[PDB]
């Protein structure tokens, strides 16, 4: 019973407030009491962020912890270690498990094992149709009450559009996105068309051309609500990407950390950062916007209110040093997998803090 806690000499970055400074953040009781220049109170101890970045905990919208189901690849516990150690706070897990997705024993099962391991806040997604068989229609009601945060088949074999289109319709009525995808033109333009049909939110997990992202520049100019992402990591034509990242037609990062123990694609989680801050020591963005494209953005599309440091939000915390040099390899790996082509190179950007409730989560 000892617990404010005060983040000094830092630079802050809060997009959703357009605030950004050389302020103090106190945290009290779990929660952001007060953003001021300087602050001293009793009874706290001091985090000294002087030459660091502090801004909301990142939030990632795509990640497989293989949990239950594969579990040598990857678990709940390793993944939320990978996950703060990459500066998340919050992580939304895939449905492709085994079993799958698709009843309340599972979604019990998730969120059981996350407030044991403590670390980041896992939330689960749930399955469109049953077994990710393809015919039927899940409980998307039962689900959402469960804590799912939104459904996809994650490839998949949907490709029925009027399984996908009940879908949106329920979706919708439900205030939750569906996420489809992992020919893409085709399928992308179906989904708008869906969308806009129904008013019901999709988010496409994967884009490769230029026509597809003038295809959801076109449906996002209607008004229709459609969001896509991209993984930092990927980006090093690919390059109508970089440009739709520029151009702000790519809502935000996510990493679509999948870990393989020999299409497939990699682990993401530990070098997000590093990635994506390589877009801003080219002037490609700004670092707000970086910043941005990792809390505030991922947090509108599933509807949680977090990714800001609101007075009164939760103390989910970042805290990182964008110039600081390390390694990943079995040093650094805190993922049982190491399937990256960054493995071993020099990364330049490096979390030093992640604070999530107010509380130090992890530590460099
Ligand atoms: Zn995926």
């Amino acid at each position: 019973w000892m617990l404010k806690l005060i983040v000094k000499n830092g630079y802050v970055i809060d997009p959703s407030q357009n605030l950004e400074g050389e302020f103090d953040i106190l945290v009290e009781n779990g929660k952001i009491k007060k953003i001021d220049k300087n602050i001293l109170v009793p009874e706290a101890e001091i985090i000294d962020a002087k030459g660091l970045i502090v801004c909301p905990g990142f939030i990632d919208i795509h990640v497989h912890l293989r949990d239950p189901g594969q579990t040598y690849k990857e678990d709940i516990e390793s993944g939320s270690r990978c996950a703060v150690a990459g500066g998340f706070t919050t992580i939304v897990c895939m449905p492709n498990t085994n079993p799958p997705i698709d009843n309340t024993t599972v979604v019990n099962y998730i969120l059981q094992k996350s407030k044991s391991v403590g670390l980041c806040r896992v939330l689960p997604t749930g399955t469109i149709t049953k077994g990710r068989k393809g015919k039927e229609i899940a409980d998307f009601y039962s689900l959402k009450e469960a804590g799912c945060v939104a459904f996809t088949d994650d490839g998949s074999p949907v490709m029925d559009s009027s399984v996908m289109r009940k879908a949106l319709e329920l979706a919708s009525q439900l205030g939750v996105p569906i996420m489809d995808h992992c020919a893409e033109e085709i399928q992308i333009a179906r989904d708008g068309i869906l969308a806009q049909r129904t008013g019901g939110h999709v988010h496409i997990q994967h884009v490769s051309t230029k026509l597809s992202l003038e295809i959801i520049e076109f449906f996002k100019e209607k008004g229709v609500k459609i969001t896509c992402e991209v993984n930092p990591n990927h980006l090093l034509d690919r390059l109508a990407l970089i440009e739709g990242v520029k151009r702000g037609i790519i809502d935000c990062f996510a990493t679509d950390h999948a870990p393989h123990q020999t299409m497939p694609g990699i682990i993401g989680l530990q070098t997000a950062l590093p990635s994506a801050l390589e877009l801003y020591r080219k002037g490609i963005i700004s670092l707000k916007k970086l910043i941005e494209m990792f809390t505030i953005n991922p947090a509108r599309i599933i509807g949680v209110d977090l990714g800001t440091l609101k007075l009164g939000s939760p103390a989910d915390i970042t805290i990182f040093d964008p110039n600081k040099e390390w390694i990943l390899n079995e040093e650094t790996n805190l993922s049982k997998s190491r399937n990256t082509p960054l493995w071993g190179k020099v990364l330049k950007g490096k979390v030093i803090y992640t604070i999530k409730d107010g509380k130090m989560v992890y530590k460099d």
